[PDB]
């Protein structure tokens, strides 16, 4: 692991995310993410919003801490996820939970630096549909992003949390509609 307070750190975090998730999000989404990365660098040439980059870095350096804290909260509130017959019982499946947890955070950070829910509309909404095609309707999943939200916002002040909270709310609402309107 490695943390940094530079713009190159956030760029590298997005690059590694594009590489790791390319096969999962599909080709239309990696094109969106590649264009996003090119545009953020172009506008960085004209000066970046320091408050947004500060919140973005703070969540990025503590990504694994947030992932571990949220996953621990989720297993406690819903032990059926890791129990036999659960979706995260298998060590590979549980590792995939933590992977998507860190991926969900990257999407949150992509919205922070841009101040727009665009990356969650394009990449997030499509991946939630594909994630439910492979998993199915598991009611404990609704508490997933809540644990991620509570674990991320606990590292921010009230002003920074108010800036980040809408993107978590947007994902939870989207998961809610995908959850209860999937087989319809
Ligand atoms: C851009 C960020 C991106 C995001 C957030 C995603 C979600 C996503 N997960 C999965 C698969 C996926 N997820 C999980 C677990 C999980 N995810 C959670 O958020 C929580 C919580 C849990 C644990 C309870 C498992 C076990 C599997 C494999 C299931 C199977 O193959 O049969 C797919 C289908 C394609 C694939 O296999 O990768 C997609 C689209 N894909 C991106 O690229």
């Amino acid at each position: 692991g490695r943390g940094s307070e530079d713009f190159q750190y956030a760029i590298d975090m997005f690059k590694k995310f594009i590489e790791e998730a390319a096969a999962s999000m599909g080709p239309e989404a990696v094109k969106y993410a590649k264009e996003f990365l090119k545009l953020l660098k172009e506008y960085h040439k004209n000066g970046i919003n320091n408050r947004l980059l500060k919140i973005a870095l703070l969540l990025l350096r503590n990504q694994k801490k947030i992932v571990d804290k949220a996953s621990q909260d989720l297993w406690r509130r819903h032990p059926e996820l890791i129990a036999p017959g659960g979706i995260a019982f298998s060590q590979r499946d549980r590792a995939l939970c933590l992977r998507d947890y860190g991926w969900f955070l990257i999407l949150i950070v992509m919205c922070l630096v841009s101040g727009d829910k665009g990356p969650i509309e394009k990449i997030g909404l499509k991946c939630i549909r594909e994630m439910y095609n492979s998993l199915g309707v598991v009611p404990a999943m609704m508490e997933s992003i809540r644990c991620l939200k509570e674990a991320s916002l606990s590292l921010l002040d009230e002003e920074d949390a108010n800036e980040t909270a809408p993107y978590f709310d947007y994902i939870i609402k989207a998961m809610s509609l995908e959850h209860h309107h999937h087989h319809h």
